[PDB]
């Protein structure tokens, strides 16, 4: 047995820390970034409990990874208008 599947999901959730060090050099807004990024830590936790605790369907996995690519595409646009802001 192996992760197949979980593998995509890990490397999400290395994408989600890359993110916390952007942000945490930001120092701005960090209420709305923690929130949607820890809504998103936990998604993405969720699936892998749910990968070795419950038979999930590699398709759940691909679409529940669109849905982290819509809120962390949205999370980066944000942050973008966040930084060049450079008002809170």
């Amino acid at each position: 047995q192996g992760p197949g599947s979980l593998v995509k999901v890990g490397t999400l959730k290395k994408r989600l820390d890359k993110f916390n060090e952007v942000v945490s050099a930001l120092k701005d807004g960090k209420p709305e970034v923690n929130r949607q990024i820890k809504n998103l830590e936990i998604s993405i936790d969720a699936l892998m409990a749910k990968i070795k605790s419950t038979m999930m369907t590699r398709e759940q996995i691909q679409k529940e990874y669109d849905a982290l690519v819509k809120s962390s595409e949205d999370l980066l646009s944000a942050l973008q208008k966040k930084k060049q802001q450079e008002e809170e």
